[PDB]
């Protein structure tokens, strides 16, 4: 019952019992494994009043049993005061303590983040008293610039109000805070970033004029109260952006390329204790496979492989030259270099992976377990010569948690 | 119940049906995926005489359920047949043609493997009459020639005497036919291959005379009908191997490296309609990172990447160089250029990952699925820019099967 997981690296055994502590499912059966789909049912996101309280209570005793004032007055005074608020209201709401434990704990919980080591160190501004897509929009650049820090970034969630009847719903229909625009060629190409080219078409759909280049940082669609989302844009002194070069190849800053500092998420839904806050974007730092292999050369992305096997002069006739290959860490190069020369955070997937090691550590001694993704956890290149490869990882949902959620323009009733 | 796997670089949907006819168990719970253990108890290997005629029944109506002769004449009396000799016998014998059957559909069903789109040309050996270990010596050089086809690698399986009693087993105590030795110096440190250090004491151990060198072939270990093992030594103009060198760096063929050509695994276990065969050697070809990757980088195995990385001039320094990746790449060019100049067969991992998107593909029209094990298929270096990184991928064990099981040292009664 009590599940061992080891590292064939090193031959380091941890012992797993926090998986006990388990509430939500997985997906898998006892006949069938889906650690490899990537939205199942279970990791997606309405609830009604009697189910509230046992998950109050729960995570009331997650705090107190934190704070060491565990079964105590202060406790059981909370408990029933929380009780008779869900009676009285078919809800409740959280204390500013609480909800930073929540938020932090969802983090904390979060089994495809590598960069967990960091959970504790989160700051949390309470927006729980916005009221109009305006006053989003003033939270959500406050955000920005403390989370920047002129390039000294610092991790930060933001927290709207949580839903209640689900009709009335705060939504950032950015899937990121800061993102570039996708516009489909008339031929049937595409500039800027394809993933958001269904997006970019709902923002002019509702007024936004497009500078129709490539890295052109999109407006922000904020929906307050289940009202109709309004379009601002991000004050572009708040967005730091870092020009890519190589520091050998001096044809890399001709190749035109740039991307933001802060991966902001903001399509996510928070859960604690049986509330559900559907915008809370949150940020922190990119590990830099994120940028240099996924956002540069996912087919379905930017795809900048051949443009740069092209320059480097390679055998890009057969497979088995592995241009590809010799290619990619190039890119990888570079966006490290760049970000570091410019004093901007960024984290290599051989620094964020021995981390998380360390960091799953500490939490099989101070906790008893860890859930982790193995499929999310290891780096989309080099795999096997990280540390995280050889390391086994017990997958399991725990509470309070960063869960996904449908996308607001398939669920909006509008008018 | 009839589940739904995504390709999302394609946007590809496929139907899985066939994990319904899933009879093992995987590890997985609904409240906890081990989808990254790696030796969970299911996939290890004593059965009796009452469970082993459903389990014929069930693989025989799989056999004549192929031929398109089900439930007639032929198959109701082979199914008495089978029947009544397990009453005389409590065991049975698979005809010549069942066991061809059983054998490719252990590979058609290994989700672990990224070569199955050759599953239909397996040449399968029937070594069943064998009783001495200079009987099974001679078996295993047949298979080795012909497998090795001067090159021109062709896949093959031999299958020693099934499992009766279980302290009569046929064992081959090399994990792999051909093999590094692992030498241990004085001072701490490893020459040859780290794996096979335990392995190589117990061949010195019983009297082989070791050349102490780096890529020195092991002798074969053959164990027959429980008796203690002898050592063997392949004939060496049997044992094919490719000298490493690069396409650029001249430098490259002063590093000194060789491999063999021929994978053959040796310690795992074929389970055909309830049988056991604990000796069934089986080999194929290379795809490139299993040498490049794992056993040129691994930090337990020979570990190169530092020299390399030497020989580059590379910024050794920092983590963030990048360097490891760098010549990661450089080691991978090499050895897929050094097998293809010597003829001696070989797959990069591009296209051995299209085509395993590809027999995916097959296997859903004419099978209703294909059971893939996402953390063993996608290739331990740039993952993301092969299609696997991006297809979902449905785990689930069928049978027949190859199947893990203890080392022979670990339970075999001495004298
Ligand atoms: C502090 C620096 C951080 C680093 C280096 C980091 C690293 C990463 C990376 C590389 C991913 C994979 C993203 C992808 O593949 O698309 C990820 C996923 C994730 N991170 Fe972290 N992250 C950081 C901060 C945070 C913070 C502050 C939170 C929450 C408050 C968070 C929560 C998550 C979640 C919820 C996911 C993916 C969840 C899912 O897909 O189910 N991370 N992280
Ligand atoms: C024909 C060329 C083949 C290629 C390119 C290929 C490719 C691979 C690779 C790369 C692995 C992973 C090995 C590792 O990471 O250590 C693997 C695993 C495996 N292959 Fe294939 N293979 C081939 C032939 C075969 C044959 C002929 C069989 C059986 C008759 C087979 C059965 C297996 C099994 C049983 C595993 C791993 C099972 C486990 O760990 O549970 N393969 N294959
Ligand atoms: C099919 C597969 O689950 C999907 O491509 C996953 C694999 N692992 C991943 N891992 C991370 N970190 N990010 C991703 O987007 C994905 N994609
Ligand atoms: C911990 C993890 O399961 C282990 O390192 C696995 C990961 N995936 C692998 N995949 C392949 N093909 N071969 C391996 O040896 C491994 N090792
Ligand atoms: C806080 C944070 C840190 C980081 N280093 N990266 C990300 C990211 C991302 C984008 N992906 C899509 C997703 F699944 F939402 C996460 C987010
Ligand atoms: C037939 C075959 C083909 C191939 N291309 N590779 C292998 C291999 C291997 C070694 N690993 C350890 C294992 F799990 F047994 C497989 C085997
Ligand atoms: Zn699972």
């Amino acid at each position: 019952r009590f599940l061992k997981v080891k590292n064939w690296e090193t031959d380091v055994v941890l012992t797993d019992t926090l998986h006990l502590k388990s509430t939500l499912e997985t997906g898998c059966t006892e006949h069938i494994c889906m650690g490899s789909i990537m939205l199942p049912s279970q990791h997606t996101r309405v609830a009604t009043k009697d189910q509230l309280f046992p998950l109050a209570k729960e995570f009331l005793d997650q705090y107190y049993s934190s704070i060491k004032r565990f079964g105590s007055k202060a406790h059981m005074d909370r408990l029933e005061e929380v009780n008779k608020e869900i009676e009285s209201t078919s809800t409740y709401q959280l204390k500013d303590t609480e909800l930073i434990y929540g938020a932090k704990h969802a983090w904390r919980n979060a089994s495809r983040c590598v960069g967990r080591i960091q959970w504790s160190k989160l700051q949390v501004f309470d927006a729980r008293d916005c009221t109009t897509a305006h006053g989003m929009f003033n939270y959500i650049c406050n955000h920005v610039k403390y989370a920047t820090n002129k390039g000294n970034l610092r991790s930060a969630i933001t927290i709207f109000p949580q839903r209640t009847d689900g009709k009335h719903d705060f939504r950032v229909w950015n899937s990121q805070l800061i993102r570039y625009a996708g516009y489909k060629q008339p031929d049937g190409s595409t500039l800027g970033d394809p993933a958001n080219v269904q997006f970019t078409e709902i923002c002019i759909q509702q007024g936004w004029k497009a500078p129709r280049g490539r890295f052109d940082v999109l407006p922000l669609l904020l929906q307050a109260n289940g009202n109709d989302p309004e379009l601002f844009q991000i004050p572009p002194e708040l967005v730091l952006e870092v020009p890519i070069r190589h520091p050998k190849f001096d044809w890399f800053k001709d190749l035109g390329l740039k991307w933001y500092g802060l991966p902001a998420v903001s399509n996510m839904l928070l859960e604690i204790g049986g509330l559900e806050f559907s915008a809370c974007p949150f940020s922190g730092w990119y590990m830099g496979t994120e940028i240099g292999v996924r956002d540069y050369c996912d087919n379905s992305r930017y795809n900048i492989l051949e443009e740069v096997a092209k320059k480097m002069d390679l055998d890009m006739r057969k497979t088995s030259s592995l241009w590809k290959d010799q290619a990619l860490v190039e890119i990888n190069i570079a966006v490290l270099y760049s970000f570091q020369s410019d004093k901007v955070t960024i984290v290599d997937h051989h620094s964020a992976t021995e981390s998380f090691i360390k960091h799953m550590e500490n939490e099989y001694r101070c906790r008893g377990g860890c859930p982790a993704d193995w499929v999310w956890i290891v780096p989309p290149m080099s795999g096997s010569i990280t540390p995280v490869f050889h390391q086994e990882m017990l997958n399991y949902r725990l509470t309070p948690s960063f869960e996904y959620q449908p996308d607001p323009w398939n669920t909006h009733v509008w008018k």
